[PDB]
């Protein structure tokens, strides 16, 4: 499957050429030690396919970590681009949660827990950009407070699921947390895609529920 | 198979926005409630879609469900494109009877029957909706009163398979009413083709056979 | 199969469409009611496929109808573009034979040896339009007496299969009249594709054999 | 496979087309008794291949006939093309143990030993009309006493292989017969396409090997 | 498979009608004798492939008989092209071992051995055509000399696997050969392909190997 | 597959060829040795290839070992291009260890050990080359000097790997030394597409540890 391993690599090269991009961009030490902690990753992810090709297990480990690098790059790269200091020092630890999950990857690579724990994380990282993105796209207040909001729970929920990766009722209850996120941001963006902020009331509604249950999950 | 995955996904994207364009449109608080209860299946059919791509028993359901979606709001539309009351209300608890069963599915991804009545349902509901659009293009009285008729019939038909999963005698006459209801909406659809009122005589026959049923299908 | 279930149903459409037509051109009761009790299991064809879609023995039950409706409607329509009363009044009783075979369709979908006989009608069906076209082609006196001929026996071994499904004996030695008929078809249209009589004379002598037989097997 | 169905059909129909025209240009009471004897179990073939589609033992008797049949008449054709007396009369015989072989087929569809037979007449009859057509080409007097020669071994062996399916010994060497039949018609082509008779020559020596043997096959 | 049985029948014939070529232009009774020994089993090789379609073994004694033809023939014809009296008698004993090996073929289909010793044959033979060539192409006395010897091996080689197909050391030493010689030629053609008489020598080197180790493979 | 064969075939031609255009170019007795014991197995390679065609353990040979000599070469070539002694003399010892891993798999083709030993160095090769490159391109002393540290770590965990095929612990420590080396090579490769010498530092950093750890595996 040379296609595929050289497709995979490619994408490898391109996240870390990104991220040094973006760090360079930057000029912060905080973000550069980041930059640097993930392309030491990135790197390594092509160093073990190439060694290895055809081997699916090693594959399955390689495509889903370069997801996770494009994902925390496009997550720090917004975050640098908001420029207001609470979602940006959010997303930062955001960024590095996922870090650390690859991480344990990388010295893991068949520990199926940290697998779907990473991609959890990916998950909940996806749905933070994509609230930032339409806040950016709107720049509305209220937008704004919200996507902080549940750019906060996305964050506390990775962190728990980071964690542990055992306990079947955290993680159920980390699951929910996940998918009410996810909702609240795709009935932002249609709100937005209408103009209408009525649905952005029933938004609100949905992450009040969602953080309301949150609380509980931290106990 | 993200290519299936992306064309649900957008799929319902696309429900929801007709949905929330018809809701604005009508200016009123019945169709608002009810396209807000629409919206949210709407999107969590794309969460739930998302988290766990190519596992079968979830896609299964995703399909179904979005498939329901594009049947109400085709029913809601059409319903307020006529403008008379009685269908109106008609229509409108149609689709809530949709709604409600969409909600049970979510609620349950691998309950058969429930799968099966909601079937039954999108399948009564493009029924009717094949009514109203061929009274609409004929514009004829007597084609209208049928087409009422035939929509009483199944509203009836969807609130009895609703009630009770159960009971195969009284799901066999409800199929075999679904099965009349679609015959006489075909028959007329072609009956309009030809410009002929004659089959639109054995129509009435047809129909009139079906609601003779129902009456005793009531008990 | 959502392709095959359109292209079915479409076919089925166009079959009932044609019925229609030819029905109301001739303006004759008769033709009239066959029409009605033809497109009528057409209709339910359509709905039947479709309640249930990917479903093998409905499809096939489907698709076996929707060919015998195209095959009476063809019998149905050349035999009023003849003219002739005899012929006219067979191809009728014809076509009943046809309808009232799939209608035992109908009522059950999945016993074989109706299945058979219905192939076996509209095989019978098919031979006696290509004679009939054959003779309108031609337009010669003894083509046409010897049309009426093979037509007879056609109606009559049609009559004797829908009678009894059973007995093996009387089953081969209907198929084998429907093959000698079959045969005395095709050399007659080989004969006008050369414009020769002495094989016109080669397939009189073959459906005097096809007579000779099924006056025996008539007891 | 309606589509190698009306492929086969349509070969059985260019057959007997070609038949009749050549029975007709030929004005010969024996041609036109073969010609007849021919059309009819072509037509027959198209007749079994039409009522019972897509069964494999009945489409390989029926592709296997229909082949025979364009040998034979092939065969005639290029005969009455001739004019000579003796090769004249041979063909004539040839062409009816073809169609005496075929018959046999019809009535016994799965009899092996006879599909094997008619496999081997037609081989055979293949052979000779390479051979005739070879003698036409190049116009030679001595070519065409030998062509006479081993259309005699042809004609003799397909008569014997004709009388009994049976005995493996004498099937082995009618075989042979056959395969030495088709090298000499070989090499005679190739003579011919250099045109150099030496080799010629050589054809003359495995033909008068192959007719001493057929001697004591006689016997 | 009618393409790939039409396929090596065209080579057959191809090859018998190369091989007559050339026979004609040397005018030579000895290669003429040669040609005719070979045109047989070309021609033969094609009637036993027409008989007898599908059938694997068959199929594959055919394929390698026409490839071991092709061999031959150019063999032959690069011989004569040379003109050389030592290498001509070679060659026309190189291509009298490849007719006797394949006559052996012909009169037995399945055993393994004479199969194999086919193969090798045919390997030796091209490679001996390849060392002709390539010295053609150079002109090159020493070139001219290695060819000789080189040829001389694979002559050898060749007569001694006709000898005897069985003895396992005696087979393992000429298989040996075979690739020394093979590797003597394509080195041969590098430097050539370069012009460097530097490999020449190594290629020198290595057929001196292989010629002291022929010497006591003889015995 | 006549297709893959011809293609490693060609491929094995290739490399021969840039080998022996390389070889001519230095005038080196040393290089010349060495470009003569590559095509030498490169030609065996060819050969064996050609004798049995479709068998896969030597098609799996084959196509590994022709990539080795695809490495070598480049190897050798760019060595040359550079002119520095030190590392010349590095990589032509490198070069020797992979001809001597190549013939020991010549002389055994289904030793598993020393088949991974090749894929080992032949990654090896494929990095130093492409530190040499690299270097080449930016034309830097500092980026020089790391590169000839890594062809010395390259060259020495080469060279262990070759002297024992056993040993799990060392043969899991060279792993480790070669992905570490790779490593290097990539974000050198990447420090010098962004042009920043910061990322060099980090490079020194992880060879820096890769030295301190193959001084451990040198015991």
């Amino acid at each position: 499957d040379e296609e595929e391993a050289r497709e995979l690599e490619e994408r490898a090269r391109e996240a870390a050429k990104r991220a040094i991009e973006a760090a360079k961009r930057t000029g912060d030490p905080r973000v550069r030690e980041l930059a640097e902690e993930l392309v030491k990753l990135a790197i390594w992810a092509a160093v073990e396919v190439w060694l290895d090709p055809s081997s699916s297990d090693v594959n399955e480990a390689l495509k889903l970590i370069v997801e996770a690098i494009e994902a925390a790059v496009r997550a720090l790269e917004a975050a640098e681009r908001t420029g207001d200091p609470e979602v940006r020092e959010l997303a930062r630890e955001l960024v590095r949660l996922a870090v650390e999950a690859a991480e344990e990857v990388q010295r893991n690579p068949s520990s199926s827990d940290v697998n779907e724990a990473l991609k959890l994380i990916v998950i909940a990282i996806e749905a933070a950009v994509r609230a930032l993105e339409a806040a950016e796209r709107t720049g509305d207040p209220e937008v704004r407070e919200l996507a902080r909001e549940l750019v906060r729970l996305a964050v506390e929920a990775a962190e728990e699921v980071q964690r542990n990766p055992s306990s079947e009722e955290v993680n159920e209850a980390l699951r929910k947390i996940i998918k009410l996120i996810l909702f609240a941001v795709m009935v932002l963006e249609l709100a937005e895609e209408i103009g209408d902020p009525t649905w952005r009331e029933m938004a609100r509604r949905a992450v009040r529920e969602a953080v309301e249950l949150a609380e509980e999950v931290q106990r």
